[PDB]
Formats: structure tokens, sequence, C-alpha cells
């Protein structure tokens, strides 16, 4: 199927004999599930996101069915607020991002122009908002806090900002603060007609 991004791209997964919902997340390198019961050996691991880091258990060679499509790969289990299917599994179900077409064997990076400046950013189906590293933008803004996998961060909220995403123009809300990576979230992805296809 093809999936637009006006709503979170949720799918049904089956893993460890159990059914769950998860988010198709082009911005995630790994697949991370809420605490659950899986069989077998695992290894401790630390992973980062917005907000900081979390400890998870790493299971390798796990069979997972994603909306009926089977994949075997690494699944991390720990204190995430949302089940996320990252690029490690997305590639196995032939997921593509279209807006050109983009495969997910590498991070889906694009060039953006905003506030007169060129930057690189990550096309992120798993992000509700667009969050940029600290930068100089003109105009008024409002304080705000947003959450990610490791907790929360304080950002400045700029509304009605013009941004060019790989040559495509959009106007919307941009958040600016201590993110390690520039991320383009669904609020802007819809405006450039981005779809997921698998
Ligand atoms: C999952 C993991 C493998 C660890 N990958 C990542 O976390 C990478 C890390 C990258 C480098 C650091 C900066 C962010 C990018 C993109 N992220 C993926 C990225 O898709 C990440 C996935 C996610 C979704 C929900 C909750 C937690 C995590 N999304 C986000 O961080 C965006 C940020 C935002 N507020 O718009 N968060 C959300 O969209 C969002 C939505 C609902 C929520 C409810 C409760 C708590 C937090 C919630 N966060």
């Amino acid at each position: 199927p093809q999936v637009t991004l006006w709503q979170r791209p949720l799918v049904t997964i089956k893993i460890g004999g159990q059914l769950k919902e998860a988010l198709l997340d082009t911005g995630a390198d790994n697949t991370v599930l809420e605490e659950m019961s899986l069989p077998g050996r695992w290894k401790p691991k630390m992973i980062g996101g917005i907000g900081g880091f979390i400890k998870v258990r790493q299971y390798d060679q796990i069979l997972i069915e994603i909306c009926g499509h089977k994949a075997i790969g690494t699944v991390l289990v720990g204190p995430t607020p949302v089940n996320i299917i990252g690029r490690n599994l997305l590639t196995q179900i032939g997921m593509t991002l279209n807006f050109p077409q983009v495969t997910l064997w590498q991070r889906p990076l694009v060039t953006i122009k905003i506030g007169g400046q060129l930057k690189e950013a990550l096309l992120d189906t798993g992000a509700d908002n667009t969050v940029l590293e600290e930068m100089s933008l003109p105009g008024r803004w409002k304080p705000k806090m947003i959450g990610g996998i490791g907790g929360f961060i304080k950002v400045r909220q700029y509304d009605q900002i013009l941004i060019e995403i790989c040559g495509h123009k959009a106007i919307g809300t941009v958040l600016v603060g201590p993110t390690p990576v520039n991320i383009i979230g669904r609020n802007l992805l819809t405006q450039i007609g981005a779809t997921l296809n698998f």
C-alpha cells in the first residue's frame, strides 16, 4: 500500500506471538518496542534520540510481521513511549519514501533552505513536528517543550516560516533547539506530498 502523512503512519505488527501497533519511522535507525515479553537471550545497549538516551535490551534475529510482511532483524526493547519500526526493518518490507522516490538503506537526508541558510535535514515520518538545530531565524517566537525517546527538550516555536525542502516550498511551524539532528516532520512532509510505499 501507499500511505500519506496527514496522520501518524501506524501499522499492525506481530512479534513474540503478540499483536501491537507501531509507527513507521524513516527517521529511526533502529526498531524500538515498549517493554514486552520476548523469549531468548539479549544484550544491554544504550540508544539516543531527542531528550537524551535510554537503556534497552537488544534482541537479534527476531521474526516480526509488519502489516503482513515478514522480516527478521534486530529489535530493541525498553522504555520508549511509542513502538517504532526503524529503517533496519523498513528496508526488508521494501518501504520507500516518495515526494523522487527514496529507499531507506541510508538515512533519507535532504537539503533545506530556511532563513537564508542552507542545511541538511532528515525526512522523518516518525516526527509530528519539524525540529532544527540552533540557528539564526528572524521574528517572534514562543517557548515550548517537546518529547522524544530520551525525554524532553525546550525549543523556540516559529510559526509561518518559509522553508524549501529539496526545492519544494512549504510554510509552517518550525521548532528550534538542542536537537542533534535537523528533522523534517509530518507537518511539513504533507506539504511536499511525501508518501510511504511498501
Ligand atoms: C527511535 C530511535 C531509533 C531511538 N530513533 C530516534 O529517536 C531518532 C533519533 C534521531 C536523532 C536524534 C533527533 C531525532 C532523530 C529522529 N528520531 C526518530 C524520530 O522519529 C522520533 C521517534 C519517536 C517518536 C515518538 C516518541 C519517541 C521517539 N520522533 C521524535 O522525536 C518526535 C519529535 C517531535 N516532538 O516532533 N516526537 C514525536 O513525534 C512524539 C509524538 C508523540 C509523543 C508522545 C509522548 C512522548 C513523546 C512523543 N513524541
